[PDB]
């Protein structure tokens, strides 16, 4: 069954039980493109913002209290997730988010009406607002919340897991590799201190975006001038948003025209996630190479078994968490290109790529948050080192000749390494065989310098 | 709900939701990869069902799989292919990069369906007989992508090409000013411009078709590493024959090289690259159309787009080019998806590229978005455009560059002085040519008028 | 003619007058790929770093003063650009920069030898060093210098030019446009204040990368452990570098393994340039659209003529500086993808994409620096506004009905706007014709609300 | 030198360096675009010279340009095409996006050369007769790109394909352990892996060839906006005939649609996309090769790469895989260049895409990098690889996954227990099968040894 609703273009048949109205239904028919709509966090921010705007409009005497309280109560239901099935509009809608803004206005109107209070979706629920400031405001609320409350705490869990291994393995000597070739000794702990620093720097990179990611366009209305909103509307709404979210990073935009003509802060936020994707690729690739084998690979560490590896090769177990991490990183890199493409292509007073940009930046936050915690807890925490094998690798590298450079010179040290490899002799015995024990190098000094744990220079 | 049953695999016991048709390995993957909250698409589960039925058919034909087991597997696989069990595939896209988990998801659900019908089949020994995830999962990916290209995207692009070509003919004499660098140029017709858009989409179809010889290559039969170990001789060729008969897609074929087909996913990178060009073309077409529709009074106002919904929650009565916005946002998504596909494609190792589920998600999404938005763009926007022909002819006549056909008579430098003086003095080109004393042995008044006619200047063919 | 030099792989024929030696010549033959090598700024940083390392090795008593002074003098010649033609190696060399490191070591050895001092390219000129810490150090020196001393000052020039127009045009009313459609009034000044903020925020974005862009790997030697360098070598060398460059943004890396296993700071710096490319695309596109015409476009502003526009259409002039800007932005976006691709693909103790990453990040700094200044000085500064045309456009938008929403309601205001367009009437006359003057809207209030300059709500 | 002479264009007089062969408009562009400090490449100036000569030839054939003038332009254009005047093209890549400046650069230098030979020709009226920048500059870009693809890149890829295919044959029986997910898998041969690499390069050639029908499309004849205004009937067809005769490239053709050919550069996006796939393939090949050469003692040590230079300024005697490093860095550059090309390609407006010089720079660079590094990779790395065959056969025999052929005899789950017990007790698969009491009616000792032979397991025949 259907019922008739109307907008300024005419009457529209709407499913009888739906809480949306005419403009949402038009958008259902105009944009059946991906079949996916707003995320939970986006509908939360829309509900939060519509409640805050009604509160301020009531505070200022522009909106009657009976109407404002009914809107506040309905918006709270939306923010809480009680009506997510009432937001059927595709991501790939009009690029201002007008349709999803009106979706929220219409659903609020229907909830309020069922409670005996008539509010107009435009005149009341959208009072003092445009899609052009509210929709990017909800996007930046959701992204700031994702960065502060979800991603950074997940990166902290991962940094801690890596740093714990850096400490546990501080004296687990192994052969360094550069260009994939035998190098001088390092410890596993040293390598994991590098990974931990990459994640720590990732947190610094996300934090550096927050002063502009947290900028909200609310109050600029149609074009940035604030037309049809009272003086200070944006400042007053942001104050309510900070109180409701506990996110002091939210703020009014430095320039109200920049905040609507562009979404540069979303490009910036995505760029930090892109670096984290780059860092995680290196960490996860190293960890699965360390776990490669057990007999045809490096066999440096053992990853926790998480599931049977193979439908055909029995007993084989694969590095599935590194695979999830590196695939997530690839997705973040692609999403980042989509965000930047949208960001560059604003025109005059409005960038109309907001729903697409919002989808991609919020997804990148979600993927990185979730996979970083899983990587920490289901992979890093349970790694074990094959320390005996690692020392054997360290002692087998021909590059352990390197600390002899100051005693015999680079060219002779190179001759030592090549002869040792050719004759399948040790560095120590080749140094002796080449007659190098003498005024420039004693046996005692040779053995001191070839000690691989000392050569790793553990701090 | 807290109701569970205990299933097991070679790794141990797992609690599984009591009503779920999946079993231990799927449940492990549910707990290992809660990353995006989104799993396989309908088309991926369709291809998994189709492939598992085809493998059972061939194993049975060869006498390797008992007919009673084969019947139960074929019937269960058909239910999956038909979409009766999509809620039984809970595994994230961001799973192990071979698709082992979704392969085992299919094997386990088939075993549960067959068991409910009174036939015991083993998910590994029977449902996965002669198979690996490493050949079956990219096979289902290339089936789904080939089907998307041939049966969905190309028909949608044909609809859009036809709508653009129809306007190219309808508007073949609707003269307007060309614009180059956004500046007044010489006359064109709207129809000429739309013939260009139509060619871009026609070329886009050519680009998709050019990918099909390699997009349609399937790894099936190569099993674990490409050698076909534990598969019967010619198993993959026989399975592809079933797949071709079942899908009606002659583009499906065994891979030229069985190692290339598992060590790499270069065919998906190739297919994505064609979609990327289409995104590039659509961006130009959609941008031109919304600029031509800009206004009503402060823009170019060359054409009118069909109204599709109220434009604005605050500015009353305003209507916006929402379909060009959907197109250009889809194009941005395809560009990003394409970068993700190429990133995964480059990073295979030895016998297997383990980025398949991510690559699959992105290529299939790009196919879906372009298919759906191209049809909407054609039918809800292009088909109903109207032209503001009087305004367009005035624009054509107003460009100072209509002096251009006089180059051979008065020379480039004098023609430039004509154009600059006409604009400064707010005079027509014709009157400025007269005022500068250029009418004479080199240029008659009748010749001037012939050369300045803007419709003739568009050289409509 | 040729002479023989040797390395640990054997003897190599080297052009007789070349200052490089065996390992540089091998690299000439191994990597003829792009035909382009290190940039001036990269050879400057190599010379600076080799001089600083010799200074510290001498300070610590590890390198004899006669050798150290000869290396310092030779390295200064290289830093000053006296020997750029002695660096023939392709960008697309071994990904540690080993070849360019040895190029610098060999050229220094030859210069010192011609001055009568023998120094060994490995034992002396490379003392306490690896390619794996020195080459990324020189890259981060060059990139930090580019950010601080070249790009930020150029962006400040552009921000100032945009802000000056924001003030000059503070009250030049026009029609806003959203979705390319007629919107409510703005001023040209307000739009240019938005552009100025984008560039100001771009400077903030570059500044934010400096704490990690300025991290130097020097001292970590082969793998990050500092093997074969004295205690505190990196700290001592960075101190010399800071004193020599005046760039206290340069600093020792927080973690010596991160600083060699990855080049994440270059990815970060490129990402800031990518945002600036995104911002400049919007600014330049708006400016060329506002200049479009003269008679078939928006014709809001006049760009300074810079050159004849057209070889065929006579007297036509085109927005060439916006075109240069938007093409530079495209290049930065592509370079940025190359940098990130290299950044992700390190292995164990070393990322071996450094020469390629260095090329792309330094190019993006150069292009953005140079085009930002040209954009400011050859385009923005000389823009003129077509103020009467702009005022007419402001008055022509049907959306000037918007301030009546609180008096007549959204739905009636929409009917007013649609009827005004259909009948080719003003909003004011349509309001009157629809009988809306009354207890909800007086004629005086209608005229107060339809004032388009007041509707733009110019501040300050 | 500070001496100047006066030249002029339609904007006024310009001081030009006294000895420069360029004139007023080139000098303006020198001052307008000091951005990268790099200008056109050799191949771009060659194509400009070729095209200007062809246009003068056709204008002479049609009686539109006097033979003495046409001959002098043809001679000057040939001097430019052959490289005698490359220092007379000082304009930046990042110029006006139609290439107007480089077009006028060519027109002005030709006029000066002709004048020094005693023949007066006007840069616009004569040297640019029947032409626009908007058709000639993309025409020269597509000539250069088509030539790069056909005459340089494809032959270089054939050298690499041949090198890989030769190793596939040489190593067809060199058994080793497969690796999937980086973990021990079932046997393959090095030859099989290299047959996969060879197919990747063969497919890369197919991908480049597939772009040629549209890469070879030339805009010449469309002049300002695609209408052909101010060019004689059939001018483009006649010029293309000259270009095909002179270059020997039958792929050069008139564009299917003259508006698409100037409003967009979609064929450059398409050509770049094929190079992007080649970069993806080469990354996989080069990564595998440097991993196989990793060591000598702490890595996989499967093969030995030719020594090309000392590896390390500090670690003595170390040698590094420098050619795989060059390949993978070139691939990164191609990926980035490809993103730049697509960005420019999407952003045309109305009758002209004004990103041509930037797009030209990036596509032509990608062709050059891939051509040169593919040949070096083949000749300085692939051809000289040697295999460590004894070590490889030991790796093949060491993989616990060689239990796989026993699946049909003992079942997947019991085979898992065999592989697991073998690893725990450091015993062979064969011994573990005996120790678990599996020899009997289902599996004999002779059948076990047949199934465990690793070279037979690689299924080379």
């Amino acid at each position: 069954e259907y019922r008739i609703e109307h907008d300024t273009m005419g009457e529209v048949r709407v499913p009888a039980k739906a809480l949306w109205r005419a403009q949402t239904q038009r958008a259902v028919e105009n944009f059946p493109i991906s079949g996916r709509g707003l995320e939970r966090a986006q509908m939360r921010a829309l509900g939060l913002l519509k409640g805050a705007c009604a509160q301020v409009n009531m505070d200022l005497g522009l909106l009657a209290p009976e109407k404002a309280q009914a809107i506040i109560a309905a918006a709270a239901e939306i923010a809480d997730g009680q009506h997510d099935d009432q937001f059927p509009i595709d991501v790939f809608q009009t690029g201002s988010g007008t349709s999803s803004n009106m979706n929220t206005n219409e659903v609020i109107a229907s909830i309020a009406g069922a409670n005996g209070v008539a509010v107009h979706p435009n005149d009341d629920v959208n009072m003092s607002q445009s899609s052009n400031d509210t929709f990017p405001t909800t996007t930046h609320i959701a992204a700031t919340e994702a960065a502060v409350s979800h991603l950074i705490p997940a990166l902290e869990i991962l940094q801690d897991a890596l740093a714990t291994k850096a400490l546990e393995w501080q004296s687990v000597v192994k052969s360094g590799r550069t260009h994939l070739m035998d190098a001088v000794p390092v410890t596993l702990g040293q390598e994991f201190s590098g990974y931990a620093r990459q994640i720590e720097a990732g947190i610094e990179r996300v934090r550096a975006t927050l002063p502009r990611l947290g900028e909200l366009a609310i109050g600029g209305t149609a074009v940035g001038t604030g037309l049809n909103a009272p003086e200070g509307f944006g400042v007053k709404v942001v104050s309510v948003l900070v109180s409701q979210t506990g996110l002091p990073q939210l703020r009014t935009a430095a320039n109200s025209f920049e905040a609507q003509a562009a979404r540069d802060g979303l490009v910036e936020a995505s760029g930090a996630l892109r670096i984290i994707a780059v860092s995680l690729t290196k960490i996860a690739n190293d960890i699965r190479w360390m776990g490669s084998g057990p007999l045809t690979g490096l066999a440096e560490i053992q990853l926790p078994d998480l599931q049977p590896g193979s439908s055909i090769m029995p007993g084989k177990v694969n590095p599935v968490l590194p695979e999830a991490v590196t695939q997530v990183a690839a997705q973040v890199i692609g999403n980042d290109a989509a965000v930047a493409w949208g960001g560059a292509n604003g025109a005059f007073e409005l960038n109309v790529y907001i729903p697409m940009m919002a989808r991609n930046i919020l997804e990148s936050f979600t993927l990185l948050t979730n996979v970083s915690k899983l990587f920490a807890q289901r992979c890093i925490a349970g790694l074990t080192a094959n320390a005996e094998h690692l020392r054997e690798l360290a002692e087998s590298s021909p590059s352990i000749v390197t600390p002899l450079n100051s005693a015999i010179g680079y060219e002779e040290a190179a001759a030592v390494a090549k002869q040792a490899l050719k004759e399948r002799k040790t560095i120590r015995q080749t140094v002796i065989d080449r007659g190098l024990i003498g005024n420039k190098l004693s046996l005692e000094e040779l053995d001191r310098r070839l000690d691989v744990l000392a050569m790793a220079k553990v701090e």
